[PDB]
C-alpha cells in the first residue's frame, strides 16, 4: 500500500520486507506447538510452502528462478557425486548464474531485488556441494571437527529442498550447515532429550535489542543521508567540519544492517537451531548461529576488534571454506587475497566494493604492524605509557577508529566511477596516503628501535 | 593523406597498415647486406628502433603502453624465475591489461586500433613466460620438442627488447619461438654454414600470390558488403537466393585476412627465420613458420581439413601450450572446451566469437561422428560406389561446406546482440537445428546399422 509507504517515511520495498521479516514469528509459533510428532517430510513441505510464501509475498514474480538453482544442483549433485570435477562445475555454474544476474539487474540506487535471497542461496549451495565431497572421502580422522561437520548419506530432493527453504534464515538469515539442520528435522536439538526447548528468554531479549536499534535508526534516519555529502554545493564547509561529518556519518548507516540481522536471531533461536552446547557450570549457550555480538563491536578501540565482531559468521564461513581448501598453494599470503577477491565478487559487480576491501586489508595490516612494535620489542615505549592514565588515549584511539573506519565505509554507499571520487576528492585523499607513508616508515622506525 | 585514402576506395587505416606491412622490405634488404659481421647488440637495436618507427607510423602517442608492457614482464621475469607462482601472474596480469584495453577500447565496428600488436605481444610474451619456466626443470628425458624449445640462460633486456619488437612479424606477422631468435641473431640461420642465406626466389611467390589475392579483394569488395544483409529492406527476396548470398559472402570476406599473411611471410622468409631442414632427397624446405597452405585451403570437402589449413600457427601453439599443458587434469574433453574458451576470450570481448566458435566445436564433432559411421562400419554402404562415378557427391559436399561455413562465419563479422540476432533470424535458424537434430539422431542410426 502506498498510504502505509508514504506515512512511514521509507519506501514500500523496505517496509515489505521488515514485514515479511516479522511474519516469520507466528510461523515459528505455529511449529513448535502442532509438530510433536515428526514424521519429516511434514516439516520439510512446511518448510517449502512457507519459504515460496514468503518469496511470493515480496518477489512474486521471479521467484521461480531460485526454484530453478534448486532444481539443477540436484542433478549437479545426483550424478558425478564424489569426482573432484563435480565441484568445479557446480562452482563455475553458481558464479555464472549469479554474475550473469548481477550484470542483467545493475542497478544504480540501492534496491532491494531479487539478487540477494539469490545469492544467499547460491553460496549456501556451494558450501553444501563443498562439504559433500568432503564427507566422500576417506572416514579417518581428518581434523575431526570437520569430520563431524561434514554429511553422510543420499541427499534427495525432499531434504535438500526443505534446507534450501528454511522460513526464518531466508531473506538475509544467517547461514548454518547441513548436518545440523538435519538434526533439528530429526528432533535431537533440544534442551533435554524430550521436552520442547526452553528459548522464551533468550528470545525476547534480542527482539527487544533489534527493535531498539530500528527505531533510532529510523528516529534519526531525516538528519544523515547520502546526499549532503556532495549536493554540488556544500563542497565549501571548514575542513574539519567535514570530517566530523564523515564521523557522524557511517556508525549510523552501519545502523541499517544490525537490525536486521539481530531481528532475523529472534526467528532462529526460537526453534532451537542455535543450541551448542553448555559452559563449564552447565546452563545452556544459545550463542551459536549469532551474526552480531553488542558490547564488544561498540567499545573496542583496536582495529582488528571490529572484524570479529561485526559480520563473524559470512567470514566464519570464507575463512573455512577458503583457507582450508588452498592449503597445497603454500604462499600463505597470496590466499589471503583471493579469498578477499572472493569477497569483493560476491558482493556485487562496482568498483566501489573493491577498494574497500582494499582498505580493509591496508588498515588491519597497518594495525597489525603497529600492534607488534609495541608490547613485543618495546623497550621505552610500554614504560612510556607505565599505564599511569589512559583516558585520553582511549578517546582518541576510539575517534581514530570511527574516523577511519567510517572514511572507508563511504564508498560502500557509493559505488559508481563518478560520485564515490568526486565526493572522495574533496578530503584530500588522506587515508590512503597517510597509511601509505605510515607503512613505508614503520620498518625503518622499527630498525631504529 | 585523405585524397589517396578517398583515390582508392578505402579508409585510411587499412591503407596505413598496408603501407606500413610493405615498408618491411626495404628494412631486411638493408639488414641482408649491412650486417655480415655480427656484434649482436646492433641487430638488437636496429630491430627496436625500425619497430618503434612501426609503432609510431600507425599508433603516435599510444605506443608506450606497448613498453609498458615489455619493461614490466622483464620484472616478473627476473625476481621469483623458476617458481610456478611466476607464471600465475605473469599470466593474471597480462590477461587483465588486455581485457582492460578491451573494455576501454570495444567499438561498434571493425577498428584497426592499437588492441592488435599488444594482443600478439602479450600472447607472445606469455609464451616466452612459459618457456622459460619450463627450461628451469631438471634436464631429464623431456619429450624431445620441449627440449628442443627450452630456454637456458637469463633474458637481458636487451635480447627481450629485440625479440619482442621484431619489424617483420609486428602488426599480424607469424608467432615463432624464443630459442630460434638468438639462431638469428647467432647467425646460423642459413642454408650453407657461412653466406648469406639464399632465399629469393621462395619469396617472391609469396608476393606474387599475395597481391593477387590483394588485388581481386579490393576490386570485388564493392559488390558484396556486411550491409545488404541487415539492411532489413532486402530480406524479402525468395529464400533460396538469400542461401546463395551466404554462400557467396564469407568465402569474399575471408581474402581480407589471408593476402597480409601472406605479403608478410615475404617479409619473413627473406631473414632466413622460416628454415628449418630439408626433405628426404635433401632440397631445403621453406615452409617452417607458414601460416596459410593454399591448394589445400581451396579443395577440401571435409570440415575438418580447413582446419590444418588456416592459420596454423596460433592453432599450434594454443595446442602446444594449454592443449597439452593441462594433462593433469585428465578429462580429455573438459581442455578441449577450455582452451577453446580461452581462444574466445583472446579475440575480443563481445558476443559473436563465443557462438562461432561454438558453432565450429559442434561441426567439426558431427564431421567426427559421420566420418566414423563410414569407411569404418560401412555395411554395404560404400562397398558399391567402387568410385563408379561421384563429380556430383564431389560439388555437393563442397557446396555444403561453403555454406556451412559462411553461415557460421556471419556471427564473426557482426558482434553485437541486436545485429546478429536480426540477420541470423531470417535463415529460421537452420544450421543449429540441423545439427542438433544430426547429433541426437546419428548414435541410434548408427546402433541400427
Ligand atoms: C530497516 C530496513 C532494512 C533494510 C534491509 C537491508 C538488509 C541487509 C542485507 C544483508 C544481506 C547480506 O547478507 O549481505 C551483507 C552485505 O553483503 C551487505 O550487502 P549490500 O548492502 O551491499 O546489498 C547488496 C549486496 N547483496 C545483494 C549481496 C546483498
Ligand atoms: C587489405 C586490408 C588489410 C586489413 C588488415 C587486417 C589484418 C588481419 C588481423 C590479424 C590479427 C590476428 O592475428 O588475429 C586473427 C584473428 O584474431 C582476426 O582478428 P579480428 O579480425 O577479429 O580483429 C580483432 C581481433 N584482434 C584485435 C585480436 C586482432
Amino acid at each position: 500500500l502506498a498510504r502505509v509507504a508514504e506515512a512511514l517515511g521509507s519506501s514500500e520495498q523496505a517496509l515489505r520486507l521488515i514485514v515479511s521479516i516479522l511474519m516469520g514469528y507466528p510461523f515459528a509459533l505455529f511449529q513448535r506447538y502442532f509438530l510433536f510428532q515428526k514424521e519429516t517430510y511434514l516439516i520439510h513441505l512446511y518448510n517449502v510452502f512457507t519459504g515460496l510464501s514468503i518469496a511470493y509475498f515480496n518477489f512474486g514474480m521471479q521467484f521461480f528462478h531460485s526454484l530453478l538453482c534448486v532444481l539443477i544442483q540436484f542433478l549437479i549433485l545426483r550424478l558425478m557425486g564424489r569426482t573432484v570435477t563435480a565441484v568445479f562445475t557446480t562452482f563455475v555454474f553458481q558464479m555464472t548464474y549469479l554474475m550473469a544476474g548481477y550484470y542483467f539487474t545493475a542497478t544504480e540506487h540501492y534496491d532491494i531485488k531479487w539478487t540477494m535471497p539469490h545469492c544467499v542461496l547460491t553460496l549456501k549451495l556451494i558450501g553444501l556441494a563443498i562439504d559433500y565431497y568432503d564427507g566422500g572421502k576417506d572416514p579417518e580422522l581428518l581434523t575431526p571437527e570437520q569430520r563431524r561437520f561434514a554429511v553422510r548419506g543420499v541427499p534427495t530432493l525432499l531434504e535438500v529442498s526443505g534446507f534450501s527453504y528454511f522460513y526464518g534464515a531466508f531473506m538475509v538469515g544467517p547461514q548454518f550447515s547441513m548436518t545440523d539442520y538435519q538434526k533439528l528435522a530429526k528432533g535431537e536439538m533440544t534442551d533435554v532429550p524430550g521436552q520442547r526447548p526452553n528459548s522464551f528468554v533468550p528470545a525476547l531479549k534480542r527482539l527487544s535489542l533489534g527493535l531498539l536499534f530500528l527505531v533510532t535508526y529510523t528516529l534519526s534516519s531525516p538528519y544523515i543521508s547520502e546526499e549532503y555529502l556532495i549536493s554540488d554545493d556544500y563542497m565549501e564547509k571548514p575542513f574539519w567540519f567535514r570530517c566530523g561529518y564523515i564521523l557522524v556519518w557511517g556508525k549510523i548507516i552501519l545502523y541499517k544492517y544490525v537490525t536486521c540481522w539481530l531481528v532475523t536471531e529472534g526467528v532462529c533461536i526460537l526453534v532451537g537451531l542455535g543450541y551448542n552446547g553448555n559452559d563449564q557450570n552447565g546452563k545452556p549457550v544459545w550463542d551459536a548461529c549469532a551474526n552480531m555480538k553488542v558490547w564488544l563491536y561498540e567499545t573496542t578501540p583496536l582495529f582488528t576488534g571490529t572484524i570479529a565482531s561485526f559480520n563473524i559468521n559470512t567470514n566464519a564461513w570464507v575463512a573455512r571454506y577458503v583457507f582450508k581448501r588452498l592449503k597445497f598453494l603454500g604462499n600463505k599470503l597470496l590466499s589471503q587475497a583471493l579469498a578477499l577477491f572472493f569477497l569483493a565478487i560476491w558482493h556485487g559487480l562496482h568498483s566501489g566494493y573493491l577498494v574497500c576491501f582494499q582498505m580493509e586489508l591496508l588498515i588491519v595490516i597497518v594495525e597489525r604492524q603497529v600492534i607488534n612494535l609495541v608490547r613485543d620489542s618495546p623497550t621505552l615505549s610500554t614504560l612510556a605509557s607505565i599505564t599511569a592514565l589512559q583516558p585520553i588515549f582511549y578517546v582518541l584511539q576510539q575517534t581514530n577508529h570511527w574516523m577511519f573506519m567510517g572514511y572507508s565505509l563511504v564508498p560502500f554507499c557509493l559505488f559508481t566511477w563518478d560520485k564515490w571520487m568526486k565526493v572522495y576528492k574533496s578530503i584530500y585523499f588522506l587515508g590512503h596516503v597517510l597509511f601509505f607513508t605510515l607503512l613505508l616508515v614503520l620498518p625503518y622506525i622499527r630498525k631504529l628501535l
